């Protein structure tokens, strides 16, 4: 049985090809004395320096990444890597040298029998059942617009916004102080992330939503805290994710996700634009907000030609679309020759991965 490992800036998603969802999901964090991995590392902040080996989707520290992979195989999945072909995912615009190092580590450190590396955005597109379209992938640390034509991600048109879930959680923590609530500790941040994932949503029209929240309490929702106290949240529910469309909310000069989507499409050949407009696919935990698809549909329509057919696809399981795409691909045993085997690695070296 093949294994699928999707390493993100904030979370590692791992499992067996064929499963409908990852069996293991843990924080992409490594702790080193002043080593531990995941929840275990976070728990020991202070006595351990924390390291996030994956920044903006790109691996930046190989020794820490090695620890993460070891943890995935031996502690989380509890499998013998030498017995399973392994599919790994990589961020858009990942340097070739990185792909080579990843391959060298899998064969020489973990001794896998075979492996394959796929681009995350492409896997998310496959998860929606298509090979052409533009993916909006927003996770914990980075957001990308990735146009894909017949399985090929067009590098020159990929857009990147260094704003994601982590920043949204921090922002919600900040604005919740306005109502007098104070969330500051690590434990408190965990509560805020839960509030964000349960009560936040994207307004179809921000200004009108603010007006509705100010003229009524129809948008207010209550939330019980660990101590038994109950708080009320109003416009904070939609102000938090609005940051995706208005990065200036958290002090970023970058254009919003709707604008980057449009700019991405305009960087592509005019003859395939129609296909991208009709196939806008959302992927990643930060695209889970109710209302985001309707908002993107409205914003893109405003930017696109009047006779352009616009369609946004937001799969219910998009929180794990990347992993799911990998599960699908890795489970196609008929194409087993696509796997890069150890033997092929011996004769051709790391460069065979490209
Ligand atoms: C199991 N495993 C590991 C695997 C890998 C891969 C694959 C692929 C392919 C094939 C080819 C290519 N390519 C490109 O792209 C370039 C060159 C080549 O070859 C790509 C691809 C993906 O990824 O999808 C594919 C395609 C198509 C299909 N169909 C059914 C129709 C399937 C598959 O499967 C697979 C599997
Ligand atoms: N229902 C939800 N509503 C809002 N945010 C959510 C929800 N579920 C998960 N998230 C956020 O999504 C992020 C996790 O998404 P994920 O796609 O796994 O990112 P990643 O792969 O770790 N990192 P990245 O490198 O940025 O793609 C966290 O910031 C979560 O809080
Ligand atoms: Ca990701
Ligand atoms: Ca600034
Ligand atoms: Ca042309
Ligand atoms: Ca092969």
């Amino acid at each position: 049985t093949a294994l699928v490992c999707d390493n993100g800036s904030g979370l590692v998603k791992a499992g067996f090809a064929g499963d409908d969802a990852p069996r293991a999901v843990f924080p992409s964090i490594v702790g080193r004395p002043r080593s531990y991995v995941g929840d275990e590392a976070q728990s020991k902040r202070g006595i351990l320096t924390l390291k996030y080996p994956i920044e903006h989707g790109i691996i930046t520290n190989w020794d820490d990444m090695e620890k993460i992979w070891h943890h995935t195989f031996y502690n989380e999945l509890r499998v013998a890597p030498e017995e399973h072909p392994t599919l790994l995912t990589e961020a858009p615009l990942n340097p070739k040298a990185n792909r080579e190092k990843m391959t060298q580590i899998m064969f020489e450190t973990f001794n896998v029998p075979a492996m394959y590396v796929a681009i995350q955005a492409v896997l998310s597109l496959y998860a929606s059942g298509r090979t052409t379209g533009i993916v909006l992938d927003s996770g914990d640390g980075v957001t990308h617009n990735v146009p894909i034509y017949e399985g090929y991600a067009l590098p020159h048109a990929i857009m990147r916004l260094d704003l994601a879930g982590r920043d949204l959680t921090d922002y919600l923590m900040k604005i919740l102080t306005e109502r007098g609530y104070s969330f500051v500790t690590t434990a408190e941040r965990e509560i805020v992330r839960d509030i964000k994932e349960k009560l936040c949503y994207v307004a179809l029209d921000f200004e009108n939503e603010m007006a509705t929240a100010a003229s009524s309490s129809s948008l207010e929702k209550s939330y019980e805290l660990p101590d038994g106290q109950v708080i009320t949240i109003g416009n904070e529910r939609f102000r938090c994710p609005e940051t995706l469309f208005q990065p200036s909310f958290i002090g970023m000069e970058s254009a919003g996700i709707h604008e980057t989507t449009y700019n991405s499409i305009m960087k592509c050949d005019i003859d395939i634009r129609k296909d991208l407009y009709a196939n806008n696919v959302m992927s990643g935990g930060t695209t889970m907000y109710p209302g985001i698809a309707d908002r993107m549909q409205k914003e893109i329509t405003a930017l696109a030609p009047s006779t352009m057919k616009i369609k946004i696809i937001a799969p219910p399981e998009r929180k794990y679309s990347v992993w799911i795409g990998g599960s699908i691909l890795a489970s196609l045993s008929t194409f087993q020759q696509m796997w890069i085997t150890k033997q092929e690695y011996d004769e051709a070296g790391p460069s065979i991965v490209h």
